């Protein structure tokens, strides 16, 4: 066929029931993640090709960048709870990987303050049990699926994107292939 298991995707040996329809994992320490977000806009171009009714989930992971890696997972939980993902994703990536001004929880916080979320609002969110459960979810979802590397996308808890099996000579072509694949997997 044109899409083959082991080529553009792999199948999970141990399918994850009740998983989000399109589930994506990343880390602000992850260099391909930076690429995926700021150069390629993967999440975005996938959405543009998903059918009606399909929700997209994105989670941060702990296994990169030690202590600040966990801090980043909690802050992403804050971002999700407050609905400010789109206002912090870029300053977080650049603060971790470009300018390297993110070294502590306090620097993560500064990014939110600069993005216009209020101090009190952030600290309350930061400490809330709603953020605790949201952290728990991020970890649970990663745990369910063997997760040892990012970026990673899983469709219907069953299939995992395999970008190493796609051409990278042209970036636009890589994105569309990636996106079309998710759509195919989506419909399967």
């Amino acid at each position: 066929a044109q899409y083959e298991d082991g080529k553009q995707y792999t199948t999970l040996e141990k399918p994850v029931a009740g998983a989000p329809q399109v589930l994506e994992f990343f880390s602000f320490f992850c260099p391909h993640c930076y690429q995926f977000e700021e150069v390629l806009h993967i999440s975005d171009n996938v959405k543009k090709k998903l059918p009606e009714g399909v929700k997209m989930t994105k989670y941060h992971v702990n296994f990169m960048g030690g202590d600040l890696g966990k801090d980043l997972t909690q802050a992403w939980a804050v971002a999700m709870a407050l609905g400010v993902e789109d206002k912090v994703t870029v300053p977080l990536f650049e603060g971790v990987q470009k300018t390297q001004t993110i070294r502590s929880a306090s620097d993560i916080r500064d990014v939110f303050i600069n993005a216009g979320i209020k101090g009190e609002e952030y600290d309350a969110a930061w400490n809330s049990f709603v953020v605790k459960s949201l952290v728990a979810q991020q970890e649970k979802a990663a745990a369910d699926v063997q997760l040892r590397g990012v970026p990673a996308m899983f469709v219907n808890g069953k299939y995992q994107l395999n970008p190493q099996g796609m051409d990278t000579s042209n970036m636009d072509v890589f994105v569309q292939q990636y996106a079309d694949t998710v759509k195919y997997l989506s419909e399967k």
